[PDB]
């Protein structure tokens, strides 16, 4: 907020300096345009080092750091004892007036210690905690010219004809932290922190500010009326062109913003808003007893009210939908109960000088802390019995931390809190230098030393945001800013820009690619997404109701995506109608318990049902009648049994969670071991199966030990972690080559001869999608395709493919496919167009939500897919042939069963593959079909290379190409692997890998529709990942 639309006032706050340590020792500067009070940084600005204690006859007046004023009755014997204010009830005066009084801080527990000076004036003398940790104010000739800290660090506060030039840590070592200047009236003008941020101010001869700018592109221009209040703001780059209206007899201040909005506060007495108009009408209300909330009521009618205590605490909030939370306190005002809806009640003890010794969940199980005499938390032990502990330096910074598992992570920082290095548990140090810029334009320099050798830096710019970043190998991205702080150009290592836009309320309204094209969006009056066009050229629409929840996302074809929504802001029904008629296409509905958890959704292809335990766990999850039961572990919270349809698993976890054993139906368990960092060293069956595993001093997976059951494998990166070498005992070497980019431009898989065996080589376009790609096949030249995209997507693509005849080569194949998308961006025709043979022509059917519901093979074949109301697919049909189907079971993400359906319908349940992945994880565990038991191994990015049987034997070996094409021949009899990159399951009647949400074509790199989240997953919308071997994408984004 730049103005108090109460008075007209002109505010400012501003971080000063901050230090670490066992009281922390904060400070800020406050300017009000309209104010009478006087800090240490000049007249108008207040700070928390100048609060002061005044006598007022009868009354004792309380200064704060905001120069708003406290009245406390002093009493007869002139005693305070634990004396409160109603205004704000978590100030306690306590004190003779002839000793020294205490202010303390219901808030913090902090006391501030005011001792008298001159003319019934007391000053700030000390602030100290619980503990006894202490900060010594001292002040000579009436200025502040000293700080001791019980930590054992002193400030030194430097004057010169009494205004503040300097705030210098003195003790133990000598580092200046802030820097003043000031007009020719006494006024700061210019304030240069060491942490925060570097500013000018200029006034008037009253001292209003009329001007302030940071160290490059913000500045903004102030303008007032002869009352002192703010009529209009101006930054010189365009932004906050803004305008103010008042009127004292209505109680009302009209604000006009620089893009034409009008909003409208009225205000009470206080100054506190009782009713507010937005620029869309829509109206807020508040209730207000003294300076207190006591109840709010949104543009929805949806009220929330506040009720309080004796001691001024908030002591129930009723929410909306008839929730109610309750709040109990101490003697001191600390929080020891907190009860919400369905009986869910925490439960803090607090030991006599104030630490939280003990926490009780709603489950009734402990969390002990233990401290050390000087208020630093030494020890937590879990209710399993998980035990951690610190030790801390002489600035009471954590410097070792003891995991449970024994090991020690060792911490150093500096005065400043900045870190300067690490050891992790097995002794691997990671160091930070800083070093500050001293010529020129001010900056600073972060360099990262790594233990694997690589080096990094960080630079920063003169308003301390990010410059430039390095990777171990030289390539350098770099960030260019504009006023406020806004992100306006990012460049590439390549040199390529990425640009944004901003209307004169700092809102993103415009996006540019390296290609050229731009990305719009386009906000209303009150400041919602109303309209947004991509690269494409492709429209949405979306309207809100007065609560600003989107009830409507409008496409171009047509159709309608309406929401209605619970009071508690769920989703409880979702329609599709299409153009002016009002017909409802497709229907969906959640419903939602008593306490708004989600037991049921429904659509017309799928019923999911949810149930849930007293701790809100999922106890049980149904997909069209099948059902999967969870049991958790009683301390961990983590699923420790799950069964379905009769098959068991059962999960065994150490104490800090990682998971120790795996069995399922009465196999031979399967133990886990790991190492002092948390990383899996070795798993292990009894019946044979065995993986060790290695990693780098950064974590990286590296090597790979299996036990026709031998398997050696070794990843090598470069200095910025690219996967260059790949060391494969049944494969052989891949050697990769990257771009500055980060991208694969040379991909060999060399055997055992000298010449690869195999080879690709990629280009990409400005966007990084792939434009080229030539394989070779023992040196000759074996295939090159060049395809071509039109707005981010794949359009075109011109293929040929040679023979090597006798040294000749020869064309044998020479195509030319071209993609047709839709008007929502969804691709609906594929044509591979081959010289004088037939055309082979794909098609593809959507629904609303732009899921794939039908796709038609070039021989006419029909298949047909049904989703649930997450998106999760469910079924596959033939719907025009005699071939069989497919049923799909989902745990939450993961895809847990596929499911053979015969042709006459019926699903063969006995014929299931279950696939074994960890709760939440996406990287498969293990493999279940028919009793037979199949163990995985997979490479970095989690995607399954060999399924081996319980006794260690090799029985499918992958083998794919860079994006994911998977080739490797296996026996007749091994088991099938249809799983690709996580997230993934290759359809075997068209070759495309099904994500989540969209489906990934391999050979082309991207999606066949556009992006569901929009710029939330990134610029390039139909893209998969710039590198398929270090990102992934589990879901369709």
């Amino acid at each position: 907020e730049p103005v108090d639309i109460g008075t007209g006032d002109f505010l400012q706050h501003f971080s000063v300096l901050s230090l670490p340590g066992s009281l922390p020792l904060t400070l800020s500067r406050f300017y009000r345009s309209q104010a009478k009070g006087t800090g240490i940084f000049g007249p108008k600005w207040t700070d928390e080092w100048s609060c002061m204690l005044t006598v007022h006859g009868n009354d004792m007046h309380f200064t704060n750091h905001e120069g708003v004023d406290l009245y406390y009755r002093i009493p007869q014997n002139g005693i305070f004892r634990d004396t409160a204010n109603s205004r704000q009830a978590y100030y306690r005066l306590s004190g003779d007036i002839r000793d020294e009084l205490t202010i303390f801080d219901r808030r913090s527990q902090h006391s501030q210690i005011f001792s008298l000076t001159d003319n019934g004036i007391y000053l700030l003398s000390a602030i100290h905690d619980r503990y006894g940790n202490r900060a010594d104010f001292i002040r000579t000739e009436g200025l502040l010219t000293g700080i001791h800290h019980s930590d054992g660090y002193t400030l030194a506060l430097g004057w010169q004809q009494r205004q503040l030039v300097s705030i210098d840590l003195a003790t133990p070592q000598r580092q200046r932290l802030v820097t003043c200047h000031y007009d020719k009236n006494g006024y700061l003008a210019e304030c240069d922190t060491i942490q925060f941020s570097h500013l000018w101010h200029e006034y008037t001869s009253e001292g209003w500010m009329t001007r302030w700018r940071d160290t490059d592109k913000t500045c903004v221009d102030i303008v007032y009326d002869t009352l002192g209040r703010t009529v209009s703001t101006l930054s010189t780059e365009g932004y906050f062109d803004d305008q103010f209206l008042y009127n004292d007899d209505e109680k009302c201040t009209t604000y006009l913003d620089a893009e034409g909005g009008e909003t409208r506060y009225w205000y009470n007495g206080d100054g506190l808003v009782t009713r507010s108009i937005d620029p869309l009408g829509r109206e807020e209300t508040s209730v207000w007893e003294n300076t207190r909330l006591r109840s709010r009521t949104d543009a929805l009618g949806r009220t929330t009210a506040y009720d309080y205590n004796n001691e001024g605490e908030i002591s129930r909030v009723s929410l909306p939908g008839g929730y109610s939370l309750y709040y109990d306190y101490n003697e001191h005002g600390q929080l020891t109960r907190l009860s919400a809806p369905g009986n869910q009640v925490w439960l803090w003890e607090y030991d006599g000088k104030g630490s939280m010794v003990c926490l009780t969940d709603p489950q009734g199980r402990q969390q002990q802390f233990s401290y050390s005499e000087h208020g630093d938390l030494l020890r937590q032990i879990m209710p399993n019995g998980a035990t951690w502990r610190w030790s801390h330096d002489a600035l009471h910074q954590v410097r070792a931390t003891t995991a449970p598992d024994g090991g020690v992570t060792q911490t150093e920082q500096d005065i400043l809190g900045r870190l300067l290095s690490v050891k992790d548990p097995l002794g691997y140090t990671t160091q930070f230098r800083y070093s500050k810029n001293h010529a020129g334009p001010q900056g600073s320099v972060e360099e990262i030393r790594r233990p694997d050798g690589v080096r990094e830096l960080m630079r920063q710019n003169s308003e301390k945001l990010p410059e430039s970043f390095t990777d171990g190998e030289g390539n350098t991205t770099r960030y260019e800013y504009g006023a406020f702080d806004l992100l306006t150009a990012v460049i590439r290592p390549d040199g390529e820009r990425l640009a944004c836009r901003y209307d004169k309320l700092t809102r993103l309204t415009e996006i540019t690619n390296a290609e050229g094209e731009h990305y719009r969006l386009r906000y209303d009056k009150a400041g919602q997404l109303v309209a947004e066009t991509d690269f494409t050229g492709r429209t949405l629409t979306y309207s809100y109701d007065a609560a600003g929840r989107c009830i409507r996302t409008t496409f171009p074809d047509g159709t309608h995506l309406n929401r209605q929504y619970s009071t508690t802001d769920q989703v409880t029904r979702e329609e599709v109608a299409q153009g002016d008629s009002d017909r409802v296409l497709s229907c969906t509905t959640f419903i939602y318990d008593a306490l708004s958890r989600l037991t049921e959704a429904r659509n017309n292809d799928a019923t999911v049902t949810y149930e849930y335990d007293d701790a809100s766990r999922v106890t049980a999850e149904t997909i069209n009648g099948r059902r999967t039961e969870y049991n958790y572990d009683p301390d961990q919270d983590t699923v420790s049994q799950r069964t379905t349809a009769g098959i068991t698993e059962c999960f065994t976890r150490g104490l800090t969670g990682e998971l120790t054993q795996w069995q399922i139906d009465g196999h031979t368990p399967l133990t886990l071991e790991h190492d002092l960092r948390g990383q899996e060293i070795s798993r292990q069956s009894e019946a044979g199966f065995s993986l060790r595993q290695n990693y780098t001093p950064t974590g990286m997976l590296t090597g790979q030990q299996a036990g026709n059951n031998t398997l050696q494998r070794q990843w090598l990166y470069d200095k910025a972690y690219n996967l260059t070498m790949i060391s494969d005992s049944l494969r052989g070497t891949m050697v990769n080559s990257v771009t500055a980019n980060d991208q694969i431009s040379h991909a060999t898989w060399t055997g055992s001869s000298d010449i690869p065996m195999r080879e690709e080589r990629f280009a990409y376009d400005r966007n990084l999608n792939i434009t080229r790609r030539q394989t070779q096949v023992n040196g000759v030249p074996d295939s090159e395709a060049y395809q071509h995209q039109q707005h981010g997507r794949v359009t075109s693509r011109e293929y040929k493919a040679w023979r090597h005849t006798t040294q000749f080569v020869r064309v044998i194949r020479d195509e030319q496919t071209t993609w047709k998308y839709d008007v929502n961006g969804r691709l609906v025709e594929k044509l591979i167009d081959k010289g004088g043979y037939r055309p082979l022509r794909w098609r593809y059917r959507w629904d609303a939500r732009s899921q794939l519901t039908g796709l038609e093979t070039p021989e006419g074949e029909r298949r047909e897919y049904k989703y649930d109301p997450f998106g999760r697919r469910i079924s596959k049909r033939c719907t025009n042939r005699d071939r069989p189907g497919t049923d799909f079971h989902w745990n939450g993400d993961q895809l847990t069963e596929e499911i053979p359906v015969g042709t006459d319908g019926t699903p063969e349940y006995e014929n299931a593959i279950r696939w074994i992945y960890e709760p939440g994880s996406f990287t498969p565990l293990a493999r279940y079909e028919k009793g037979q038991l199949h163990y995985t191994i997979t490479d970095t990015v989690g995607r399954i290379q060999e399924l081996l049987t319980e006794d260690g034997t090799i029985v499918w070996r992958g083998k794919q190409h860079l994006w994911g094409r998977e080739e490797g021949r296996n026996k007749d009899d091994a088991p099938s692997c249809r799983l690709r990159f996580p997230g993934q399951y290759e359809d075997e009647e068209s070759g495309l890998y099904y994500n989540r949400f969209r489906y990934y074509d391999c050979e082309a790199g991207q999606y066949l529709c556009a992006d569901p989240i929009g710029l939330r997953g990134g610029i390039n919308l139909y893209a998969y990942a710039p590198n398929p071997l270090s990102w992934i994408d589990p879901l369709g984004l």
